[PDB]
């Protein structure tokens, strides 16, 4: 990847492997929507658009010809850049253990909300439709313990009398659950209760949302497309400092919207 | 190619080479822009958008996180129907070697003279810019014989000092061409001299034009991108009659403007 | 060649490509000079004159030892400086066509005006003597067609009493030759007639003289003599530009004045 201008910074091989091992963890854990969706392998750096399938009339009625365009979705591109410092990094040489890496991990977090916004709420300008405007999905719920096992069975039919099948997945706040746990207290455990209901399912605590969602995962409902995965790369030299970058390129879509369930509670 | 429903339609295979082979032909001769330009091979039924290689940017200037989109060029689809008749067609089977195909030949006409306006004059719903739009690149001339044979010598001189060479090629419409003939008679043959002066050149007269251009043929400087070239299918069966169609899917664009020039007169 | 810093820059392999290729073929054709003279090989980047084969004596008269001092040319080398934008050189990577590349060419055209003005009119400090200079060849002209092709007859005559063989060739103008092709209309072509009274020349039209010669291309009477051959290189880096520059190092000569002659017309 040489558009990543890596070969003309003052820094060594270790330094270099310092500085990747350390997003990569937080990356790993941050990223709340890859967990249930499906990933479509990279294209590359040139890569445009994505196409839809479909054609619009713009001519008259009474004419011989006829003709029309085609329709497609475009892709979107980010770049995020912070600064680091030389003679602290320099000690790594001397056989210092803990390097102060701060500005780092306080960029990779906000990448990784703004990724996380378009997948749940959508985007206006480019066309984007997230999970949470399918409004004819819905169904409510109560405030007790109770009414959580029971929406769940009530899903379950609604579920069976569309020919969904597979593995089925719940979502829910954190705040939510801790009153929940909080509330039953000195009985039998909540976990086990909510996973024989579910039939062999999960459940994720999530900060991103404020209800439940229920969803199966049998494949091939939600696609996430990429273009170029996550990097990070060089821009130029100040006084005693150095700045660097991240990019990465990606649009979204959703094909069944019959895999879905949301709870209002 | 089974998305031209073929098979389902009443006729043998003698009938379908006849209609294919006399469509052939026309569009042989009566596509002019074919003859100086560049083609890319077919990419599919499917193909969708060509990229340009650009970004616009759409945040504002103090945020942290910066995007924006891609950018490319659509394709543009065609279709044209017409009728036929079967008790004519059916003669063919008994031994008549001639046979009423007139609708045909009207159709294609009027497709061939679609496909050269946007080449020619650019399309305005699209973003395609075509030749005659470039209105720094004339030059002045006269009525006589004497400034043609001008206006070429001095053409060349601004094509040698841009850096571009090959084989050289005029364009000119046909009745201009005729009064020069008849203007110049009794004398050394004009063809000649025209060619002389182009060092080796040809000479192309067509009908759709209004004055005379010059362009070099080294190649890569005018594309025309294809997805699925010319074709013939079947619609339905009336009381006695059958109905086809014509279908096409393409795009267009110059890349380097320096080698083009434009003669007034 | 390391004494040109390429490797510092940051740049790609493409990008370096890119540069070089449109600037060969610019010094392709505007370097008149190098069609009818001779070219000695390169010596490298450390020579620095060239033998002449006399000696000057200094001396008195009636001394007992007698001494002098050996002669020679030096060479001419030269240095042009220009700048370049790094977001718009970066599009290449995303796949476009076109790049904006005008200062490039705008200091090619300049470098090589200089460089034909030395071999046409000489250089005063280094003791370089011109073309133009010897005014002991020079015959008369008219300015009607006829008169070019008496004076042709007429030189060939003077080449013939020295002993001078060879093809020759015909150096003009532009303006000239064009009214000349202007005036001379409606009858057999001039340029046919031009070459069988050079008996199988020659003609080269340039912008860089006002008058005709006539040479004579047998071999071994006008050299140029080379150290280093037309080369890029890079300088330094501003906020978010480059700096390059071109560098040359020559020198040239004339030895039998015998094979030139000048019209004045
Ligand atoms: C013993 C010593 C070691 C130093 N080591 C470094 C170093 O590793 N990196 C650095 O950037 N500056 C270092 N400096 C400081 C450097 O000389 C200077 O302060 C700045 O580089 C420019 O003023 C060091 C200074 C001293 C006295
Ligand atoms: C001797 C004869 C031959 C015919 N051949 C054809 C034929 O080849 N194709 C056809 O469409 N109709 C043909 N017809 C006409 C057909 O029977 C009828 O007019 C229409 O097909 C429906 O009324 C023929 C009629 C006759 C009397
Ligand atoms: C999406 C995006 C892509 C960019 N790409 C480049 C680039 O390829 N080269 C460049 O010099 N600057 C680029 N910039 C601008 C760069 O971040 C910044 O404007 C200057 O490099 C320093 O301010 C880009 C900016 C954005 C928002």
């Amino acid at each position: 990847m040489e558009f990543l201008k890596r070969s003309f910074a003052p820094l060594t091989e270790k330094q270099w492997q310092e500085i990747d091992n350390r997003a990569r963890e937080i990356f790993k854990t941050q990223l709340y929507g890859r967990k249930f969706v499906d990933v479509e392998g990279p294209y590359g750096w040139e890569y445009a658009a994505h196409p839809l399938g479909e054609v619009e009339v713009l001519s008259d009625e009474n004419e011989v010809v006829k003709w029309g365009l085609r329709k497609s979705l475009p892709l979107i591109e980010l770049r995020a850049t912070f600064t680091l410092d030389l003679w602290e990094l320099d000690n790594l040489e001397r056989g210092k253990p803990n390097v102060d890496l701060s500005s780092l991990e306080e960029t990779v977090r906000k990448v990784a909300e703004f990724e996380d916004e378009v997948i749940f709420r959508g985007c206006e300008k480019s066309g984007v439709k997230g999970l949470l405007s399918f409004e004819e999905r819905k169904i409510e719920c109560g405030s007790t313990p109770k009414d959580l096992l029971e929406a769940i069975v009530r899903a379950l039919s609604i579920f069976s009398k569309d020919g969904i099948e597979g593995p089925y997945t719940l979502v829910i706040n954190t705040d939510r659950w801790i009153n929940f746990l909080k509330e039953e207290a000195g009985k039998y455990p909540l976990e086990k209760r909510v996973e024989e209901c579910l039939r062999g399912g999960k459940i994720i605590t999530t900060p991103r949302i404020e209800d439940a969602l229920v969803v199966s995962e049998r494949g091939g409902d939600f696609k996430l497309i990429l273009g170029q995965d996550l990097s990070i790369g060089y821009e130029d030299r100040e006084k005693d400092a150095v700045r660097l970058f991240i990019t990465e390129t990606f649009t979204f879509q959703v094909v069944n919207p019959e895999a879905l369930i949301l709870l209002k509670f």
